[PDB]
């Protein structure tokens, strides 16, 4: 049924599938100190694609639509994950 999204797990996949390049280590800021190269709002209820025709699910845009240029690295389980961890950002 409906996947289960796992925050922790997200944390790590943001890196591995290099969402951390261009979106940084938050949406706001690289490790480095300067503004991420493309900021990413974390608290959307949904996300709709500057190409795309209609509003997506987080999970569903992240699918869709990232990594931009190798989308179909992160689907699925992958896809939750790092929503999940998005979700977690307006604690920071
Ligand atoms: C640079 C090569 C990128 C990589 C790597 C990832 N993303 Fe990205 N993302 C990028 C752009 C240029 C845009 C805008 C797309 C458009 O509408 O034209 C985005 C947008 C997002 C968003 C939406 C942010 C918002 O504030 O609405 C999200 C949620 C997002 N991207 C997530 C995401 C994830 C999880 C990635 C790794 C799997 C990732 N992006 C990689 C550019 C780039
Ligand atoms: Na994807």
């Amino acid at each position: 049924g409906y996947l289960v999204g796992d925050a922790t797990r997200g944390a790590n996949l943001w890196n591995t599938q290099t969402c951390v390049a261009c979106h940084g280590v938050d949406g706001e800021r690289n490790a480095s100190g300067t503004p991420a190269l493309t900021p990413l709002n974390p608290n959307r209820d949904l996300y709709r694609h500057s190409r795309d025709t209609q509003d997506r699910a987080l999970r569903d845009f992240i699918s869709m639509w990232m990594p931009q240029g190798n989308e179909g690295s992160c689907t699925g389980q992958c896809a939750a994950d790092i929503e999940a961890f998005i979700r977690t950002w307006h604690h920071h």
